[PDB]
């Protein structure tokens, strides 16, 4: 509340309707300074802009991170606004010929190759353009069947194919098995598996293990806001693992999105209407889940807080309820437009503002902005 | 495939990437002509543009339908380009003061009021502007959703509406069910709307001018041959108007899905084919951020396969036959799935997947800019 309330009160004082995204850039910079500086000298931090690729967010982040992790030519173009191509790293299971040629043309640092067929499509462009390209092979370790990377048993044949292509520079491997892990001790064991796997292929095939992309998937807790990822405990144990496994001459990198921008983002919206239907209570808010789809996608009740507005703009009384199971919804004409279902609300009124915390990662970026053609939420960036 | 194959062959012949929404406007016109002509003279068809508000689709639709059903200021704005204000009807659970003032200013045909507080906000705007407005009251007949007025509360809102001089109560709005495939069950629901609507008008002593019977006409995605029996529905619907003495009561539907579903196609080329831990995958251009319907509804979306004979690359295609295969897009999320473990007769890299019945809630519900991919090209077939 402390961060957003001065903004909400200004909007109320000016009679502007509250349907906003608010981002705390000071807290973002402070958070990034700590994370990147704690890392060892051989490890790097790339920002995965999937979580949030708003231009102001990238402007702020660029200074503190090594580079950007991108999943398309459009994300490359957004990254090139603030970083050189050789600090952009390109992953994804379906990179088109256009994207590969554009990536090669711009000269992106690495392409994280996810198949034998992709390798050959890339290599054909490299022979055509007469360029070379640093790559990692993305590996899918035996957890379940997904579309991502090379299946573990197929990896050997893709290594041998990449090594005999002179235009390909096989730096090493890319692992991204999990997303949203909250356990720091467990994440260290995932990294240990990556080191042992990467070293075994390097030793079997006899090529220099130059680089390992350890992926991302550093979790954010939406249920319990006090129990976040123990980054300091992780980093210090992660440092111990590097020296134990002798990975000091191997350059490492993470590609984090959610953990970097989640807690610094807020989706704030005014209460338009409160109603009781067949027993159940509902609070209808401005905007909707087409602007903030995270709770519907993940199927949880998103954490929020209620700013109690004291004035009344109408000549008639506000609708108020107290201590009821209340379902929070937007303006959409679908029953799926639900921020939170049957959650406790101590006091809520028409004219109050719901402050959804932890809205900065995969909030606006995953949302179906133009469904039912509502106007976009307004964007405020605090400095 | 007869409709889309000429377009696919043109794209391959021109060496353009295949990632397209293709629409059959000739088919759309024949569908509209069939529906609009078959209705009784006291009932009109409005198009609920949430399903598809593309300007070419609206232009084609506006020629045949009575008007547009809208649920935001943006949908009103789109509708006004092709219909006049007095053939636009406005619903939705969270109409803002700005949207209500806009609707009144433009002079919309009806506003479908969904609560007591909305009625009072509308009335306050009407007294300020010194205007009147025809309305219906949206009723929620006895499961709980956020929509309309709870049945027990209806009497109080009617009495409040009748006392307001600026409000002109035409009657009621019912939209209980969604995606119903049985014509006979829909007639019973329409009969139930008549019984309830008359009961309120006789009790409260005002003329029952209009009843909005909603949409909810289903489209079958599992079995394409077993669609909604419109001809069967309309004749029993005509019978019912006479039985319940509703010839002088003027009516309307508000259909979205049923109008545009079968005439739209989402067409995309196979970029990769891989095996991961025993399971086959086909990576397609675009993704569920362009066509979200399969993920939202959690089904295997119906499709056909166009085989392409030529090979643009000097290395071999990946070709499979008679395999259970998961179809995925370019996205970096494992939720990017068009269809899961579906038996495919034969497929190679460079072939084209043709997702049928992609015209309703395809592009319109999708998260277009997630991972910043370029939009698919839009073709509208007219000859
Ligand atoms: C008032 C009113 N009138 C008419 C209609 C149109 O109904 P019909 O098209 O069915 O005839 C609707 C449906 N309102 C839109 C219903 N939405 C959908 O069917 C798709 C989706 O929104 C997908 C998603 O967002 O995940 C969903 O909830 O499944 C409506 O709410
Ligand atoms: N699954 C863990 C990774 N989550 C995200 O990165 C967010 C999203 O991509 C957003 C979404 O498309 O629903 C998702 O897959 O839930």
């Amino acid at each position: 509340m402390r961060i957003v309330q001065p903004v909400i009160e200004q909007l109320k004082a000016q009679s502007h309707p509250v349907c906003h995204y608010i981002y705390d850039l000071v807290g973002l910079e402070h958070h990034l300074q700590h994370i990147t500086s704690s890392l060892p000298s051989n490890c790097q931090m790339y920002y995965a802009m999937a979580a949030n690729s708003e231009r102001t967010i990238l402007d702020t982040i660029s200074q503190y991170v090594e580079g950007f992790e991108v999943a398309s030519q459009g994300e490359i173009a957004k990254g090139l606004a603030f970083k050189p191509a050789n600090h952009i790293i390109f992953g994804g299971p379906g990179k088109t010929d256009e994207e590969l040629r554009y990536a090669v043309s711009e000269g992106v640092q690495r392409i994280h190759v996810e198949s034998m067929h992709e390798l050959q499509r890339l290599n054909a462009i490299l022979e055509d353009e007469d360029k070379t390209q640093h790559i990692l092979l993305r590996v899918n370790l035996a957890g379940r069947p997904t579309q991502f990377g090379i299946s573990e048993d197929e990896v050997d044949d893709v290594i041998e194919a990449a090594l005999v292509m002179p235009n390909i520079h096989l730096d090493g491997f890319h692992f991204h098995s999990i997303s949203n892990n909250l356990d720091s001790n467990l994440h260290v064991d995932v990294v240990k598996l990556y080191f042992k796997k990467a070293k075994s292929w390097s030793e079997k095939h006899r090529f220099p293990l130059k680089h390992i992309n350890l992926g991302g998937g550093i979790g954010v807790n939406y249920a319990d806001l006090t129990s976040q990822f123990e980054w300091d405990n992780f980093v210090e144990n992660f440092k111990t693992l590097i020296v134990e496994q002798e990975m000091e001459d191997v350059t490492l990198n993470f590609e984090c999105g959610r953990f970097i921008v989640a807690h610094i983002g807020y989706y704030v919206t005014e209460v338009l209407d409160i109603k009781k239907v067949h027993g159940a209570w509902y609070a209808i808010l401005r905007g909707g889940t087409q602007q903030f789809r995270l709770p519907v996608s993940w199927q949880h009740n998103h954490p929020f807080e209620i700013y109690r507005y004291k004035d009344n703009p109408y000549s008639f009384e506000k609708v108020s309820i107290s201590r009821q199971d209340t379902t929070l919804v937007g303006q959409l004409c679908t029953p799926k437009d639900v921020f939170a279902r049957e959650v406790q609300i101590d006091a809520i009124s028409t004219g109050d503002v719901i402050v959804f915390k932890y809205a900065g990662a995969y909030g606006w970026s995953i949302s179906h902005h133009d469904f039912l053609s509502h106007p976009h939420p307004e964007f405020i960036y605090l400095t």
